[PDB]
């Protein structure tokens, strides 16, 4: 495969193939398969350090639709007990519970409440080492998980690496969910990266109907943008056997959005996910960092203010400040929306996170950029400011996780599609900075006629990718195809080769 030491590389536009199906509420990895207080939908994430993680669950059924009355959180108990062997569980940690609900004060819309969710850090723990654990209430009878167990990040060093990174996003729940989900844990990842658009329960209304595009038909007919909440707990039940086993970071995307009564956002992907929010002292579920070995993650909010002058940056800023690269070589981000996309799906949707945040990026060196967001698969040469730049990061787009959304294949270059300036910019987060270019090949133009040189490869295809670093210098990135299906099938792969004396 190539290497970005070659220098920039051709563009390449994989030719199109010529939607998914939502999981059915009937599968059986979706139902319930514990009663009372057992705990389900199992889940560890990282800690902001290797010597600290987090494990969380949830405990009683949820209630969908009729007079839902939120559980009291106090009354199931939140406690791991875990150590290094299966048979000698000797260690204890307590932490939190809570509940949250999704209520819409319109005639004819149903109600939801969540079973209570729990969380709790585990402590002093080894780095790159195996813990077994239970979690649960032991005061309850039977209210214990069975033994489950997952492995710790490497030590924080600069020859010390987790194996396998898997990285994803807009997963949804479909058949081909499951087989992007498949085809990652058969590459045995150490980690999972999940950049936004979890479950698409807002793809349904609230009496459970479902669409590949909620604007297309309910947008004009329905008083809120509903959401079915019950699409979470399938989603938590069926990645159990995933993320009970390995740690899986969640950042937000624009439909974790999810608007309720009194214009509460993001309820469920708050409440049902850990983050490092305190150890990273970001205090927001938003955005926050950690280190996994010897790379520091940067985990930012495309729907949470990303301007020069607000808490994010600010926060972004004194992180950045405390990287040592010496102890933390690798330096990477991810986020939901792609700022190098060339898709015509949200071309140039993020540019006012770009304009804010991308000089600060760069002038402390990031190497890597994950996104999700465009359904497609797309990869970046190395670029700053829309220009080549051998101490650009690279931008990789794996937004392509098989939700039942339709795929982004047409590109803005492609002849008569390039969109009207005006209609790009994120509704959501407002502001527009996406203006023509005024230099290089497309200079007075709001798009190229041909694949921009900023892009190295771009396929229309599901699938995930694994990062493997290797060393202080080198690290291995591959693009698995989900219709590929064959021992070691790769669709894209890229050495990417950083050179900190060149770029520091
Ligand atoms: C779902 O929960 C909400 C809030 O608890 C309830 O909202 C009410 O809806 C009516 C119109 O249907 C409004 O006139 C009320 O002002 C709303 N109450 C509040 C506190 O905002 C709603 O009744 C619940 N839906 C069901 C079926 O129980
Ligand atoms: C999503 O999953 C479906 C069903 O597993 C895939 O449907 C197949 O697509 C291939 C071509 O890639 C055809 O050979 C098959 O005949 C299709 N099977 C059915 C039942 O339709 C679908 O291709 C996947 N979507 C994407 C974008 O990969
Ligand atoms: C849900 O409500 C919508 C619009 O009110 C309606 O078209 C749809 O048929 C309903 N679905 C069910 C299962 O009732
Ligand atoms: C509603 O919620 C969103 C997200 O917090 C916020 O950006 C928006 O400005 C709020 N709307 C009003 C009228 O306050
Ligand atoms: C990026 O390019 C534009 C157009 O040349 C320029 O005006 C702007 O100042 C550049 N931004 C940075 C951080 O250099
Ligand atoms: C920007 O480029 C588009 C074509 O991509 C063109 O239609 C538009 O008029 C241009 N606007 C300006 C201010 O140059
Ligand atoms: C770093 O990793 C690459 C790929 O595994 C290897 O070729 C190289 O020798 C390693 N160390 C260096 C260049 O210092
Ligand atoms: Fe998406
Ligand atoms: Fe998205």
């Amino acid at each position: 495969p190539a290497s970005t030491l070659e220098g920039p590389s051709r563009p390449v536009t994989v030719p199109l193939r010529e939607h998914a199906v939502d999981l059915p509420d009937t599968d059986p990895r979706v139902q319930r398969r514990v009663t009372g207080w057992a705990p389900e939908q199992i889940a560890v994430a990282l800690s902001a350090a290797p010597t600290s993680a987090w494990v969380s669950w949830i405990t009683g059924d949820f209630q969908m639709g009729g007079a839902v009355k939120p559980l009291d959180p106090g009354t199931v108990g939140s406690v791991v007990r875990y150590g290094l062997a299966a048979d000698s569980l000797v260690r204890e940690a307590t932490g939190d519970a809570l509940v949250y609900s999704q209520l819409y004060p319109f005639e004819g819309l149903q109600n939801y409440t969540s079973g209570i969710i729990h969380h709790v850090r585990l402590q002093g723990l080894e780095p790159g080492t195996k813990y077994y654990y239970q979690c649960g209430d032991p005061s309850i009878p039977g209210a214990m998980s069975a033994v489950h167990a997952f492995r710790t990040m490497p030590a924080v060093g600069p020859r010390s690496y987790p194996g396998r990174i898997a990285v994803v996003g807009d997963l949804g729940l479909t058949y081909n969910t499951t087989s992007t989900v498949e085809h990652m844990a058969s590459n045995q990842p150490d980690l999972v990266l999940l950049l936004g658009d979890v479950s698409y329960a807002n793809l349904y209304l609230t009496n459970g109907t479902g669409t590949d595009c909620y604007s297309c038909s309910f947008a004009k007919s329905t008083p809120i943008h509903e959401t079915y909440q019950p699409r979470w707990d399938y989603w938590g039940r069926y990645m159990e056997p995933v993320t009970s086993s390995t740690p899986m970071m969640v950042v937000e995307g624009n439909h974790e959005i999810e608007q309720q009564i009194g214009n509460k956002t993001f309820a469920a992907y708050s409440a049902r996910f850990a983050f490092p929010s305190m150890e990273s002292e970001s205090f927001s579920p938003f955005y926050y960092s950690f280190d996994a070995g010897g790379i520091h993650f940067i985990m930012l909010a495309a729907y949470a203010d990303y301007s020069k002058s607000g808490e994010q940056y600010r926060w972004l800023e004194k992180d950045l400040a405390k990287v040592d690269r010496s102890v933390t070589p690798w330096l990477v981000a991810g986020w939901h929306a792609p700022w190098y996309s060339t898709y015509k799906a949200h071309y140039r949707e993020a540019e006012c996170m770009r304009v804010a945040m991308e000089e600060l990026l760069y002038s402390y060196g990031l190497d890597i950029v994950f996104t999700g967001h465009v359904h497609a698969y797309e990869r970046s040469n190395r670029v700053f400011n829309y220009t080549l730049d051998p101490c650009g990061a690279v931008h990789i787009s794996v937004g392509d996780g098989g939700n039942r959304e339709k795929m982004a294949t047409t590109h803005a270059d492609d002849p008569g599609r390039c969109p009207e300036p005006m209609s790009t910019p994120d509704a959501f987060m407002g502001g527009f900075c996406a203006f023509n270019f005024t230099s290089g090949p497309a200079a007075g133009s709001f798009c190229w006629d041909r694949q921009p040189d900023y892009s190295a490869y771009r396929e229309s295809s599901f699938g995930h990718g694994i990062l493997e670093v290797k060393n202080e210098t080198h690290a291995l990135w591959k693009w698995h195809r989900n219709q590929d299906l064959y021992q070691g099938a790769v669709g894209d792969e890229i050495y990417i080769v950083r050179e900190p004396e060149r770029c520091l």
